[PDB]
C-alpha cells in the first residue's frame, strides 16, 4: 500500500544510506543485554525500519553477522 507514495525520509535522507557504518553512540531508552553489546561498536546500514517509538528506525548489521534496528540520534554515520 502506498498509491504512488516514494521512499518517505525527512532528515535521514541524506545522512543514512545503505552501506553506510554506523556506530551506536547512546542508547536513548532501555539497555537490554544484547543491545549493550552493540553499544558503541561500528555496524553497517542494511536497510530503514518503521517504528513506533520515535518514528524512524535504521537497520544496522554488525560484525557478529547480526541484524538489530536502532534509532535515527541512537546512532553516528562513519565511513
Amino acid at each position: 500500500m502506498a498509491s504512488w507514495s516514494h521512499p518517505q525520509f525527512e532528515k535521514i535522507e541524506g545522512r543514512m544510506d545503505v552501506g553506510q557504518k554506523v556506530r551506536v553512540c547512546r542508547i536513548r531508552d532501555r539497555v537490554a543485554q544484547d543491545i549493550i553489546q552493540k553499544l558503541g561498536q561500528v555496524g553497517q546500514i542494511t536497510g530503514f525500519k518503521m517504528t513506533d517509538g520515535s518514528g524512524v528506525g535504521v537497520i544496522v548489521t554488525f560484525d557478529d553477522r547480526s541484524s538489530t534496528w536502532f534509532f535515527e540520534d541512537e546512532v553516528e554515520v562513519v565511513g
